[PDB]
């Protein structure tokens, strides 16, 4: 037969029969009168099968991707037919009709500002795989462009995702403008930085039309589902308004609840340190920037970190095989991730071998000093106490109340830097890494239809950018600044973050504040050194990229900023000398009380 092998090709993902089996196919005019019948039949009856399958959990989403190119090879090849057929009915009748045998149509696309996108590709090709006609708009898509594409292509749903928590207040703008201009097509909202509190108390009351927070694609498909079907299409909107309802008051009745600090108070009960006992700052080998222009990729793969790369493919195995190395040895997901990982070195290899990836960073170290929550950096001839700063890191402190029987300090990023005061000299590091050329790689292998080789490249490159990270950082800890030039640690070592001193980045739960990274950008001149720039979110181009400033301090730790007040704010308002306002845009999400 040849429904029973084209099932076969699709479920078990075997690329090389299916092109002579979907030629056959359609010879067999006798079984399928139009070429759609080959469509609407074995070919989405295996990808139904395939899809049902992924949300049973019987199948992974590796497998899935590549039953998705099996898919697409094989209506590529029936797409000139289809094509001929619309043209022929269009000339015979002056018409063509509503020949799609789609589930629906689903627009995607990235909000404003952000430019991660694997999420999104990975929601896309589950979507595919149950039949739904994806629209996929790219990143940095403006507002209006979504809902032309939304009217144009007649979408049913709309998804939008994020990264960052700029990205946020985008999709809030994109709610409202649905509203505005009266459309009624639900909206999902995905991404890492998005969560189901924040959709239903922000997004959600700006919307009359069902908005939807979807964790990952396997839910997506059930949301997408249950909203096209027309007989849970009211009462599953109804149960979505009721437990939106119930975590909304939940939310505004624990607004009350929480205590805060005063700032001044706060800022007495901070992290101290003796600075007559602790050993003194070394400086480093240099002061200014280092650039470097092209980095030896080879000598970032064994500092590639797996763990997030097996999540990305959604291969979480279960205990005690939870992550790389172990997670080869589950029953589970071991053999997928043994495939996934051997491709991933495969490509890997090939890309190193073959020059089509490029790594560039830079690096610098200023004398910095502190005063209360911020840090001056001076220059290297300038004596601390008698020069103007040539830049200034505002640090948050945090606010909110402790337990009684805890004895933490409430910490703030400028604790860790020398009072300018003290007499004591200090200095901050800053650095910025990316890998170039993803892009490209991934636009070519989606132009010849191979999605499993666009996301594993797209992984790869966050996989490299991150090794590039830890690789200078580890170089800066005992060669560029050597504070710790007699440290040797193993790769595991520093993947638990146990040698001295952290690398926090803007944006990140030490210090929430994207705009933190303007000033580097202008300091270290970043983007003429190493091609990396900031969207107009202050979100890194390419999304393959890491920054962060160096703090040396061996007392110096991880905090998270927490929630602050409106004092805090305004006082970090007069600082930074903004309006009030901004403050409260940038740092929305850790804002402590209700603005609205």
């Amino acid at each position: 037969p040849v429904e029973e092998r084209l099932e076969y090709a699709l479920v078990k993902g075997i690329e090389k029969h299916i092109i002579e089996d979907t030629e056959e196919a359609r010879l067999n005019q006798k079984k399928y009168p139009r070429p759609l019948n080959i469509i609407e039949g074995p070919l989405m009856n295996g990808m139904k099968i395939v899809g049902d399958l992924f949300g049973a959990g019987k199948m992974f989403l590796p497998q899935v991707i590549k039953s998705a190119r099996v898919m697409k090879k094989a209506v590529g090849h029936l797409i000139p037919f289809m094509e001929k057929e619309r043209e022929e009915t269009r000339v015979l009748n002056g018409t063509v009709e509503e020949e799609d045998p789609y589930q629906g149509t689903i627009v995607l696309a990235t909000v404003k500002g952000d430019v991660h996108d694997i999420g999104k590709n990975i929601v896309g090709v589950v979507l595919g795989c149950n039949n739904f006609r994806v629209i996929d708009l790219g990143v940095m898509t403006p507002c209006d462009k979504i809902l032309k594409a939304a009217l144009d292509h007649k979408a049913d749903i709309i998804g939008l995702s994020g990264l960052i928590t700029p990205s946020l207040d985008e999709m809030i703008f994109v709610a409202k403008e649905m509203e505005r201009l009266a459309i009624r097509i639900p909206l999902l909202i995905g991404g890492a930085t998005t969560s189901k509190t924040h959709t239903a108390v922000k997004i959600a009351p700006r919307y009359s039309a069902p908005v939807i927070h979807v964790l990952d694609a396997s839910k997506s498909v059930v949301v997408c589902s249950q909203l096209l079907d027309e007989n849970l299409k009211d009462e599953y909107f109804e149960e979505i308004m009721e437990e939106y309802e119930d975590i909304r008051q939940d939310h505004y009745e624990s607004l009350k609840e929480r205590r805060y600090l005063p700032l001044s108070q706060a800022r007495k009960s901070g992290f101290q340190m003796d600075w007559l006992s602790e050993p003194h700052p070394v400086k480093p080998t240099f002061i200014g920037t280092q650039v470097f222009e092209d980095y030896d990729l080879q000598k970032l793969v064994d500092y590639i970190d797996w763990k997030p790369f097996f999540d990305v493919w959604q291969l979480r195995g279960k205990y005690p095989n939870r992550g790389f190395p172990k997670i080869f040895n589950d029953k589970t997901v071991g053999g997928e991730a043994r495939k996934v990982y051997d491709d991933a070195h495969n490509m890997l290899n090939t890309l190193i071998s073959q020059k089509k990836l490029r790594a560039r960073g830079v690096v610098g170290f200023w004398p910095a000093q502190s005063i209360q929550d911020d840090i001056h950096l001076y220059a290297e001839a300038a004596v601390p106490q008698a020069a103007e700063p040539i830049a200034t890191f505002y640090g948050l402190r945090q606010q909110a109340e402790k337990d009684s029987a805890s004895t933490e300090p409430y910490y703030c990023l400028s604790d860790f830097i020398a009072p300018l005061h003290s007499g004591i000299r200090d200095y901050l590091g800053l650095f910025a890494v990316a890998c170039f050329g993803v892009e490209e790689l991934s636009k070519a292998y989606e132009d010849d239809g191979d999605d499993y080789s666009s996301i594993m490249v797209k992984a790869l490159g966050d996989r490299l950018a991150e090794a590039f990270a830890e690789e200078l950082h580890e170089r800066v800890r005992r060669e560029l600044w050597a504070y710790c030039g007699s440290e040797q640690l193993d790769v595991a070592d520093l993947r638990r973050l146990r040698y001295k001193g952290i690398r926090p980045a803007p944006g990140y739960p030490s210090q929430p504040d994207h705009t933190e990274k303007l000033t580097m950008w202008r300091l270290a001149d970043i983007e003429q050194s190493t091609g990396i720039r900031l969207t107009e979110s202050l979100a890194m181009a390419p999304a393959s990229a890491v920054s962060g400033l160096y703090f040396s301090n061996l007392k110096s730790k991880y905090f998270a900023v927490g929630k602050i007040s409106k004092d805090q704010v305004e006082d970090y308002a007069l600082r930074k000398n903004i309006s009030v306002a901004e403050v409260e845009k940038w740092l929305g999400p850790i804002l402590g009380y209700d603005t609205d």
